[PDB]
């Protein structure tokens, strides 16, 4: 069975798109969005190996502590606030910045649908888990204040309503 | 989880989606742009029909992706060799549409032989496939440049 | 004519994601500063395409007509040892990401680990032409050495695990 490899080369994955996010964004209008991604991925390097760990051991704690999940909530909290409501049902994308948010939301998802299955045959940092399912919300939120700050509507499914 | 796993890939190709049209001028590609957000909102429906245990995602829609086909296989050069994922960065994402398309699409096949689906959904995941492989010709097409030959 | 399900038509279709990915990434490179790596990508295309074929073949119970051939694992070795070459020396663990081109071309590092994966569970299924094996594992390590790489040559430094 492979479902530990397969998660950890998940977040490794995520990762990766995180840093192509990076990218998208004007250093000066999203420092605060831009640190924050580059902690998320100092944050998801140590997810990895916590999951690439077969069982925890004194000498070794894993490194995914609750703390990275607070900050998230909290960031979450903040960007909801700064953004417009939601009136409509959100469909990814509208700037090219906030599209690449969006992919690492979807990609989240599935980065944490494998810890679940993992979790189920075995041991994990619970942390883990907890973080992969809150960076899906934290990347849709900055997604819109992403949108927002470049004063481009987001992409709404049109006629809908929440 | 397969079901679930469905309807988030589903999700991920929308938002990969979401990422193409960014890459397409508006004006040189109005038709295309149009018809992008008319597949997001597609496969929105798409997934909302996948997590059902009336379907919204209709014959129609598979219809309309077939019809836009043939007009950009008449507008695309006449194609007899393999072309490789490529060529403007716009043509470049929706090769990238095209492939996770058919990830989405193999996960709703599983899906299938584990309990009822809207078939509508699959036969859909399974045009799209084409359909942005289609566009993303036309793509390279407009822009001038040209596709990526395997040989 | 073949099910939906055929082992032998998703088999045929494991590469293409990435070689989509690797689409994309060319993409971001400009000929005047990658010309070699540019060409080296193209090439990388036309493997996975003949990667894919060798994979269909494995319920054949004749003889194996494989593309996948030794010769283009040795490529991408003496490549990455070119890269290494070319790249200050590598001290901390590296995140993905810093240039566009750069995340664009970690992204495919992930990805073709994910081919790799996905390559190993097929070999409960048939007999897998083990270049294919080598050459996707080594891809992973050769798209790593091209974004330290793409990043040194566009003067940004890589992004660093701190």
């Amino acid at each position: 069975d492979d479902t530990r490899v397969v998660a950890y080369g998940t977040t490794d994955e995520l990762n990766s798109f995180v840093g192509s996010a990076i990218t998208q964004l004007d250093e000066n209008t999203f420092a605060d969005i831009r640190g924050e991604l580059f902690k998320i991925q100092h944050e998801l390097f140590d997810c990895g190996g916590d999951l690439a760990m077969l069982k925890v051991k004194e000498d070794r704690p894993y490194k995914a502590k609750q703390e990275i999940v607070d900050f998230l909530e909290q960031r979450i909290d903040a960007y909801i606030k700064e953004a417009p409501e939601l009136e409509r049902f959100i469909l990814p994308g509208g700037s090219e910045a906030a599209a690449s948010l969006h992919v690492c939301r979807t990609i989240a998802r599935r980065a944490e649908r494998y810890v679940v299955r993992l979790q189920q045959e075995g041991e994990i940092n619970p942390i883990v888990l907890k973080y992969l399912n809150r960076l899906s919300d934290y990347f849709f939120a900055v997604a819109r204040v992403v949108n927002s700050r470049l004063q481009v509507p987001d992409v709404e499914y049109e006629r809908s309503a929440i």
